[PDB]
């Protein structure tokens, strides 16, 4: 249930567009290819079997889909936890991604991360 989901991780799990889905929190810019600050985190407050994987995607208009690394997880006990995912592609500092969400139940649902995010070659 999501009072026990949150009940679960108090304080650390944000909204996606998805009612079925929270995640973890990310940076709002970040380093390419450096290790993110928190393990990215998605939380199916639905049922999702063990095994289930679970795959992120980013990009924005000038760039449909920006390299990550690591960038599917799978599912034990409603959480997906990426163990090293890391944004590779760049933004460019004026421009940032939207994350995607996939959850390969059957069928597969997509789900956003709820901000942006910018990937520079410095960071912030
Ligand atoms: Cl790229
Ligand atoms: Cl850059």
């Amino acid at each position: 249930s999501m009072v026990e989901v949150l009940a679960d991780h108090p304080g650390e799990l944000v909204r996606t567009d998805s009612p079925n889905f929270l995640s973890s929190v990310l940076p709002t810019h970040w380093r390419s290819n450096k290790t993110l600050p928190i393990a990215f985190k998605v939380v199916a407050l639905g049922d999702v079997p063990d095994g289930t994987l679970v795959t992120v995607m980013a990009g924005n208009d000038e760039n449909y889909s920006a390299e990550l690394r690591n960038a599917t997880a799978a599912m034990k006990n409603q959480v997906a936890r990426f163990n090293d995912l890391r944004f590779v592609g760049r933004s460019g500092r004026g421009k940032s991604f939207t994350l995607t969400i996939t959850v390969f139940t059957n069928p597969p649902q997509v789900a956003t991360y709820h901000r942006a995010i910018k990937i520079t070659v410095d960071g912030p």
